[PDB]
């Protein structure tokens, strides 16, 4: 029943950025080819009087070869004609991590507890995603509420990503 098209992606009505704000913990991930930020990321997202969003992350990343770094990134956040979608901008601090423009888009969230959010890099000549990711915060470092994490994985299911995830862990590294 349920389509799998991008442009068919429901998105948070009505965004609103300086509720969001805030500290955000990572607990689950979907990863996207060429994976970066593993685990224990941690999300300060913030937004100055403009109405600019903007955040700053911070994860273990495992690079080459066994080589895993405390990364801190840095995202800037630009509009779009839609409130839930923004184009991000992001880099991090030493020039030789990463760096990109992903449309990142808010699926829903209630700003006090849980966040879900999606990336899709590459379609598909059907519309569907070729290549996405996706992150499920929670506001909380011990998990979100059983009720929260049921609209959570209705969610997850929405995005045709569900049992596609994986549990992020705090263990303490960064």
């Amino acid at each position: 029943e349920r389509d799998c098209r991008v442009s068919s992606f429901r998105v948070k009505e009505n965004f609103d950025k300086a509720r969001f704000s805030g500290t955000w913990y990572a607990m689950a991930k979907k990863d996207p080819e060429g994976l970066f930020l593993q685990d224990n990321i941690v999300a300060e997202f913030s937004v100055d009087e403009t109405g600019q969003m903007s955040a700053t992350a911070k994860g273990r990343v495992r690079l080459l070869n066994n080589w895993d770094v405390c990364a801190d990134m840095v995202g800037t956040f630009t509009d779009t004609e839609d409130p839930a979608k923004f184009k991000m901008k992001y880099w991090g601090v030493a020039s030789f991590l990463q760096k990109g423009n992903d449309d990142h888009w808010i699926v829903d969230t209630d700003y006090d507890t849980y966040a879900v959010q999606y990336s899709c890099r590459l379609l598909n000549l059907d519309g569907t995603c070729a290549d996405s990711y996706s992150f499920v915060f929670s506001r909380d470092p011990n998990g979100l509420p059983p009720e929260a994490q049921k609209i959570v994985r209705q969610r997850q299911e929405e995005l045709c990503l569900a049992r596609q995830y994986r549990l992020i862990v705090h263990n303490g590294y960064c």
